[PDB]
């Protein structure tokens, strides 16, 4: 077993083929006393799998040590599906129900596919019948002008029925009704600077005499006011803490105002030490002067928006569903707001009214970036984030595929199986794990307004970036790179043109399998251990003023579960698994094992220190409709693969075009007139 893995197998391929193909002449036939360069021995999956198993065992041992100082499989064997309801939160029940639904769907599709898809992939002769190859089970060993794609298409479209049925069953199980009765206030923008409260109330009385308004909340430029209030609150908290420390100890302390100034232990210019109390009083007085000036400066300039509240609901909806495209009749028909003498200078046509959330948590300090400045910030921040993402995906792929830049030397005695298979996967996974922090900082800089939509837009952006970073971007990247080595290696200007009938993802498309295994074993162990949560905890313990100050660290050691980040991560993994189900079916059992391990790890971690949820059901609905879109992406990827492998002349391409057209046609009916 162990002997016939890399000792004898590496020499079998070196003494076969020898060319002389009578009439087939399949792609990647032979070479100069060697095989093709793209030929990889099973993708090197056994060695990396064994290394991951050993590292997971070591990480389990160190986790047991850390738990002892702060196996325990009996707990996992003991937990049931009731105590969570008796003592934990309510959203945990729905989270576990969704997890059960997804694992059931994955196991059902795996058991339905692993018995039928494998023989049809193995029934091929394009890979010269390599015994220990890995690409024989993928679409690479498929005949072009053959009718085996009909079963593939039928099963890929029964994906649609199965997923829709499972999602509908999950929706009926959660059975949450709509409860969003917050419509007493309408958000109106585009207000001219000249118009006043009297003007707007007179306009409202002249337009709609069937309602009453007792107060108008016209927004001001008090975003700077709230920012100064937050800075003053932080300064007061620091001053109170240092005063308490002074009372407790009796000695003066010195601080360094420069960022990261705690490491300046020597007399270095730029790291001067100043009295904490006197300095705190200095910025306290400076901030006091700033707020005193800005309070008088508040009325000098408005922002162009106001809040108008009501007392009833039917009248409020009647007026809130009148003079904008979405609320009025479909396809932007002529809207007729009530005319008056105060419309030309108020720009009712240019007005845009949307739903308003609870004013208690609305970010007042983040309301000064409205107008075209919002679009400018979006196009200047997310675009440069995409540029940085391009820079991030450039060299992970570059170093992962550094052994195929040279088209000569088919001996393939230079590549090291250990390298170029674990390190690139690890750095890509680490960058993916650090991406939520970068997107969190980007969102904080962007300063979204509505708290009720903060989590929704955060999860949407995280999922979009994760997709365009791991699924569609790297795939197209290495496909283009493989086409590049094809163009400079195989049949370019010798006797014919480029042959596109045998192109595929290099390394037998094992990069995604390696990523899945890394997120399944070493990534799962890393997530359980919380390597950078541990780093942050160690840094927090290191930074201090006294020795016995363990009271304030245990109060914030526990952290809220990142619902949006975890949902986006799991949904991205499931979508990539679904999309790469027609391609590389061997990834299905690996994904099943990953889901099993993640289920066990989440069940174990949801009982020790994890806090109960405080989040609403809109996130659950967003997750449901996000999981609903996976088969659409799978069909799109199938169409892309069909177009890349075969030309449009075949009727199969026309059939795929028609099915894609119908799927895209039924995609927005739930958005235009749906809720």
């Amino acid at each position: 077993f162990l002997e016939l893995w890399q000792s004898k197998a590496v020499s079998i391929r070196e003494q076969l083929g020898l060319g002389d193909r009578p009439n087939d002449s399949y792609c990647y036939n032979s070479a100069k006393n060697s095989t093709v360069l793209q030929g990889v021995t099973f993708g090197g999956i056994p060695t990396v799998l064994l290394i991951d198993v050993s590292c997971f065992l070591f990480l389990i041992l160190v986790f047991s040590i850390i738990r002892r100082r702060f196996p325990w499989l009996t707990a996992i064997f003991r937990l049931h599906d009731d105590q969570i309801l008796e003592w934990c939160g309510e959203d945990a029940i729905h989270y576990l129900s969704f997890q059960r639904h997804i694992i059931f769907l994955l196991v059902v599709v795996s058991f339905l596919s692993l018995c039928v898809i494998l023989p049809v992939n193995l029934s091929g002769d394009l890979l010269d019948k390599d015994p220990y190859s890995f690409g024989r089970t993928t679409i690479a060993n498929l005949q072009t002008d053959n009718d085996l794609l009909w079963l593939h298409t039928i099963f890929a479209v029964i994906y649609l029925f199965l997923t829709v049925g499972f999602m509908r069953h999950h929706t009926q199980s959660i059975k949450y009704k709509e409860e969003n009765l917050v419509r007493r206030t309408l958000f109106i923008t585009g207000l001219p600077r000249d118009a006043r409260k009297e003007t707007v109330e007179s306009h409202f009385r002249d337009a709609y005499p069937t309602c009453e308004v007792v107060d108008v909340q016209l927004c001001y430029n008090v975003a700077k006011l709230i920012y100064l209030c937050k800075e003053k609150k932080k300064t007061e908290k620091s001053l109170t803490y240092y005063t308490n420390l002074q009372v407790k100890t009796g000695q003066r302390t010195l601080i360094n105002p420069k960022p990261c100034g705690q490491f300046c232990c020597c007399e270095v210019l730029g790291c001067e030490w100043e009295d904490a109390i006197s300095y705190y009083t200095r910025m306290k007085d400076r901030l006091l002067e700033r707020i005193t000036e800005e309070e008088r400066h508040v009325q000098d300039q408005p922002l162009g928006m106001a809040f108008v509240t009501f007392q009833e609901k039917s009248m409020a909806t009647y007026i809130l569903k009148d003079f904008n495209a979405c609320k009025c009749q479909s396809l932007q028909c002529k809207g007729e707001p009530q005319p008056s003498s105060h419309s030309r200078e108020l720009y009712t046509s240019k007005w845009t009214v949307t739903f308003a959330a609870d004013p208690e948590d609305i970010c007042w300090k983040n309301l000064s970036i409205q107008g075209l400045r919002w679009w400018l910030q979006w196009l200047g921040i997310n675009f440069t984030l995409f540029l940085g993402l391009f820079f991030l995906t450039t060299p992970s792929i570059i170093l992962s595929t550094m052994d195929k830049f040279n088209v000569t030397k088919p001996i393939h005695a230079l590549n090291n199986p250990i390298i170029s298979q674990f390190f690139p996967t690890l750095l890509l996974w680490s960058f993916s794990a650090l991406l939520p922090s970068i997107v969190y900082y980007s969102t904080l800089l962007e300063s979204h307004w509505t708290k009720s939509g903060e989590n929704q837009i955060m999860m949407t952006k995280v999922y979009i970036f994760l997709i365009f970073m791991v699924l569609i971007l790297p795939s197209l990247g290495l496909t283009s790179l493989d086409f590049f080595f094809r163009w400079l290696f195989d049949k370019t200007s010798s006797e014919a043109s480029i042959r596109l009938e045998c192109v595929f993802l290099p390394d037998q498309g094992a990069f995604f399998v390696n990523y899945v295994i890394a997120s399944a074993f070493i990534g799962n162990g890393m997530e359980l251990l919380r390597l950078p949560g541990l780093i942050l905890y160690t840094f927090r313990m290191i930074m201090a003023k006294t020795a016995a100050d363990r009271r304030n660290v245990k109060q914030n050691q526990a952290f809220q579960y990142e619902f949006g980040a975890m949902y986006a991560w799991m949904l991205c993994v499931f979508t990539v698994i679904v999309a790469y189900s027609i391609t590389c079916p061997i990834i299905a059992p690996f994904g099943l094992i990953y889901i099993l391990l993640k289920h066990m790890v989440d069940r174990h971690n949801l009982y020790f220190v994890y806090l109960p949820a405080k989040l609403e059901k809109g996130i659950h609905f967003a997750a449901v409709n996000q999981a609903l879109a996976a088969p659409i992406l799978c069909l799109f990827w199938l169409y892309f693969f069909s177009f890349l492998r075969l030309g449009m002349k075949a009727p199969a391409t026309l059939f795929t075009f028609l099915v894609l057209l119908l799927t895209i046609l039924v995609c927005l009916a739930h958005t235009c007139f749906g809720c």
